[PDB]
């Protein structure tokens, strides 16, 4: 039949994923009830499902492309190679957004010294093989606590000696006297094809969806600067600007895209260089 | 410690089991983001988890009671016999909220002739144990297919002949190509006390909250009614109001309490029996 | 066929009617997108539709029963009247919501001697049939300025010496410079019939729906008293609670239903007559 | 000129002064950005102003009656006794509603041993004579510390050793590193009066309304109560169940009304004393 | 007097409407209840109306300019042809916002061979008027059947054989039974000038005020192009990229502006085409 | 320790205040109910607190910047020196948000004529202190009444002549009877020091950041502009675009960066003068 892409529903990457999409071109509905939307144009079917469920139905070739977090991905890669089984999928490429990071926590009330004070300890979470993976490597033992949500109570509770758990804000972690001490994984939503044979038609279409969300991404990261001829040091400032498609040098400035975002240190660094008023503009679009 | 009650931090019950401590008496602060709240006169810990973890934190006594449907925990039980173990719980008691009913759907444009016409098909669900215990009591054998969340999509995505999903007012069926065919389990909220010795002190304290759950039920399905000396047939009349505590005779009505509702249908009935001016009174709390 | 009974889909009436029905013992879904909704028990079918269409579909027979305000099915009969047709309806009754009230209002800031006042005047309005009556009982003629909203920018726009409309808080017109001045039509939801001659199951139907109309709205407006034998002028008392169905005399008070409310001042008077501690309770059913 | 009542435009006790008013037969409109609002019937004004205006305009008489919280009235009270003026009011009387509760928090890490410890210490608060009052009656001397708002940071921001506030669930002082320690005064929403002469009529009213929200407030604590003639013990019965307007005997129960509420404690009682089938119904009016 | 501009007080256009005359420098208050607001600086009426009653406001020159949608205005223009009238307009022009569009649809389970099958059946519809210009022009008699609202019930109630109504996502007629089958009018919303002539001053304003309107538009469809100098093929470029004010060359690329958006297709071209690194940037106002 | 800047934890300063720091690279968490955060990485604290706070924080050097608005800033200098002290702070710089202005304001229904006609009246305000330097400023004398909220009650109910109020839209005076007439203050947020020495490193961030916060104002206030060489007037276009930075010239337009808007007033100018395809594009960061 035609292209089938799967993505969440309802919850964190909904949105970004449903904007993509649009962004790269597709008409479809989502204010709709019903769960496997044909797109109005595009030879597309966009299955709305629980994030949870979208690595197996890549896995299992059920459906050909999906957008899913890395944590959610990996965990349950870890589980069926628990299981025995050879789950397999391309990873077409990693995305801009769907960031989190998976901590270990511990009460704040206790001083620590790093992953190997751990050993032999309880630690409670939903991430059991993500955790088991970077512990195993680190050399450390431990036992697991199981929980589907509220996983903060662990400790407060007697369940676990620490946490490992999504943070953020990191609110929760205080309101429950625990806080980070290190960081095991770190995830984006990513886009995954199936295992197999792709046919020619859908293929080129995977094919030609990719370079437009190659061109969506780039267009927000990637920005338009301008500054001005510092003539001698004029090398200097391109080393700090990785434009990756060269400046255009004017006697009178300069003008150039760049990929990456213009923190304040770097202008501020362009700056005490001798630049003078520096600019970024945003761009709407790009193809190159 | 002291007493310690699991309870869904949010969801389909957390208002309703938040409701019913207050109702029996219990001041504690749920307005907070901590997970484990002391309450603050009764020596009671009410843990706010997912509800997915309740009943396995009551089989493993990590926790004195919860309060949870039966539909997850009765799933729970099915999963750790299939592993092996022996869960072991007490329930207290079925509550007055919480009410769902799973159920086997079907494509709309095809008819339907009972279970055993779906031996040999796959059904998809997120109940794969409760699915399992209905239709192996039937004698019927089929294939499962396992999603979290988006049932609906199965079968117009050619993952299932049918599915067994939570339904209410019908509505994502429809707007799925699906219709109801078969209630297979009916589910409420119930009270489950941990398994093994209780001391003497917590366990008064669980006997006397239960009284009080007693009587906030009662209250809000019991009610007051008054009719009308009907002489005769007064006979007759009782028997359509199950009392359960005897009416109360006037010369000039009765008065009495009805532990049931009063539906149309039997005022109905009552009615044409020849009694006037029925009341029915509502009863904000009581003591029997 | 079965039942066919109109409603409002979206407005100042959907909930109150939904909430009828359900009282009358109705289940069935509102929480669709679709319009035409079967009933879950009962054979009836609810036609979720704009109000300004409902007197019609109800005149010409389309449906058997509508739910629709007084204002919106007299403008239609007089403006189908005025096209020379004969619309014929039953009215079964008039219910106990969506009151509101159709006023003349002019110009704060000019004083006001009655309607003839307004003879030769242009009045804006959206119920120019309704206007129109009113006027020609009471022998002025005027000149007709139609808006279907926003009427009260009529005056301070010169559009006109003064509007016609609903109001209630008074806010609007106030805020628009006028002020209500004399009502002309009070208006409240309706219940009505299709002319012609009625099956008998439906009918059947019909006639049963009534009573338990009936049931609803006197259970909302009635309730229960308790005085006190003030055993001399216990006449009095009688007379400012018209109960309907005879008081009920204790030697030790008084135990009665009154259909009416006790508005502060006829339990005032109670009181100066003697009265002590008066009691009103709510009833939350009856069947008389 | 006509009745002047203050009352809080928009905050705590708003909802609740303009709900007694409706509820004692006041119509008049809040939907409005007026603030000076004419009742529609009553010759009553109401000023709709900000809660700490009131206790002054009711102490200049600019008003005759205003509704207002114990603290902010007293604070101002205080304030002014300090400047060397003597504002004068009658409180007419204590209302239901507008509870909360000032008290003294100090940091959860050091422990506490009574006020006396405070002395020579600072401490931050909104109510500086509220704090004043109560510690000068204890003997301890401070230094105050103001602020309007966000009272909770001065600990952790070395502003203060402590602070005093309205606390309620106790949320803020948690995440902000204190505790609840001492309650140094409970307050409630009142109904003051102007100091000096009332005319007749204006009296007549204010007299009047005061009934009505006697008969307002009785209602809703007051409850309809129902046991079982305990013959003997009958005596014990009364003395849990303040009536205060005699019980009713029956040989076949009792029927009383109860001004206070029936808590779990008070029924547990009853129980064990041999009462059965305890009914509580709810009073939506009444006029004692 | 000054300009009085006619704009829908609630409901699709409002915001774009509030939107345009703020972007044309329109200081003017909307945060009001009064519906006939002053400009605080330009000598500007804003009459907030029902957008049904803007067409005819203008079509009587009781205001001189308007602004509605083109299927608004068209029906009620057909409207007074019918019944005799010459209603006369000048269409400034046509806006950048409201699109709709007006379809016949069917019932799903039936299936469409053109416009000729609806020959003699019913067709619902609150456009009465369009649908009639339409099938007149093809031929093609039918009988209306009118509704204001919900007109989707009607092939499922037995009231037509089909229906004329706004689609936009589609939803509704999926949940009614229906599917689309042809557009037959499509909308915008436009600006209208009163007929008549127009003073001096007033019409100065108005010829001001479209220009205004003009650059707001070009500005959010208009972008600003940079490419790179393709030599040869240079020309080819051009064609895809309607400036209609002369790119501009640089050897080093090309810096235009273009009137129309971007599509990919276009870009897509481009870039086969042998165009690289082509960007899109947004201009936030704009005077050619 | 570390640097403090206060600012408005709940109000209308609040998310703007948020923002810019975030925009000046200040990563911090402000979703918690703690009052005091530390940020993520530059030794910044950041206590939220109530406005009317700040200036006195300010003031007595407990923090050392503060983001407030001038009216409440400048009304507590007044209060504090008319106490009689010497409140001390340094004014780094106003902002570019917040704006408010404090006005008299007149009962509509008479008329004005200036200042002077005050004289000996009484009028109503929460900022006394700014009132009275004004007046004072101009020899009017007046009688102060205080209030801190509804101020435009006072006429309407007998309180004062007259109100100085924050007024923008118009919205209250208005429904309170009341027009503005004259503009006494006009109020931005700004950013201020504490008094005293600074050390070296903290102070290192404070200049350090300023420029940060002049570049982000800048960013939103200035402007990209492109004209057309227009050779000849070429002078006469510079003078409308106070550019401060040098055009650029281009034979074939302008490339330039504008401080200030391109109101349309000033395009309109540029039109007329020959300048032809006029463009503004958004810049989003700049380091001049
Ligand atoms: N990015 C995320 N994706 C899914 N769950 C999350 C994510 N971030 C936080 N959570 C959950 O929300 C809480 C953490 O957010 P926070 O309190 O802001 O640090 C934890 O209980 C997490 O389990
Ligand atoms: N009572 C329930 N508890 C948990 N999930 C439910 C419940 N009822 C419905 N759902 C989910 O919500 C949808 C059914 O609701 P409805 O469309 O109203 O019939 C299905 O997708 C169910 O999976
Ligand atoms: N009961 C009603 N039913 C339909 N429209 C109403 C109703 N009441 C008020 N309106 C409209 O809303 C405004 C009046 O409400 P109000 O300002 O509260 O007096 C007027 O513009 C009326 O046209
Ligand atoms: N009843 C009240 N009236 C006015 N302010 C209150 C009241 N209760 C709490 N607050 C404020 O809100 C916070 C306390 O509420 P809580 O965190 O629920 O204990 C404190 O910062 C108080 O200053
Ligand atoms: N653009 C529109 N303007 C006015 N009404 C509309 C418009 N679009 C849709 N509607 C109404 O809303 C429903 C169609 O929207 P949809 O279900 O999204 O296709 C139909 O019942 C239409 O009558
Ligand atoms: N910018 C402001 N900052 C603080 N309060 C304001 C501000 N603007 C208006 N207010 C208050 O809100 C009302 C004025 O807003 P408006 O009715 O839109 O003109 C007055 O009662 C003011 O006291």
């Amino acid at each position: 039949t035609r292209l089938r892409i799967a993505m969440q529903k309802s919850g964190r990457l909904s949105d970004d994923s449903r904007e993509l999409l649009a962004r790269c071109g597709i008409k479809i509905n989502l204010h709709t009830q019903r769960l496997i939307a044909m797109a109005e144009n595009m030879p597309i079917d966009i299955l709305r499902v629980r994030d949870d469920d979208i690595p197996g139905l890549v896995m299992d070739g059920v459906v050909d492309l999906g957008i899913i977090g890395e944590n959610v991905l990996e965990e349950e890669l870890l589980n069926r190679r628990a299981q025995g089984e050879d789950p397999r999928y391309f990873t077409l490429r990693r995305l801009d957004f769907g960031g989190c990071r998976l901590s270990l926590a511990t009460p704040v009330d206790e001083a620590w010294d790093g992953p190997l004070s751990l050993n032999g300890k309880r630690i409670a979470t939903s991430y059991p093989h993500l955790l088991k993976r970077y512990l195993d490597q680190k050399g450390i033992s431990f036992k697991s606590c199981l929980l589907n949500g509220s996983v903060e109570v662990a400790p407060r509770a007697g369940l676990a000696d620490a946490i490992c758990d999504l943070v953020s804000t990191g609110a929760t972690l205080e309101a429950n006297g625990l806080r980070e001490v290190e960081v095991i994984y770190r995830s984006k939503a990513c886009l995954i094809q199936r295992d197999g044979e792709m046919e020619e038609s859908k293929q080129q279409l995977i094919d030609k969806l990719l370079t437009r969300i190659q061109g969506v991404i780039q267009a927000r990261e990637s920005k338009y600067i301008m500054m001005h001829a510092p003539t001698e040091r004029l090398d200097e400032v391109i080393a700090l600007l990785p434009g990756a498609e060269r400046p255009t040098i004017l006697p009178l400035a300069m003008h150039m895209v760049s990929s990456e975002t213009l923190f304040w240190e770097t202008m501020e660094k362009l700056k005490a260089l001798g630049a003078s008023s520096i600019l970024v503009l945003p761009i709407e679009k790009m193809m190159e």
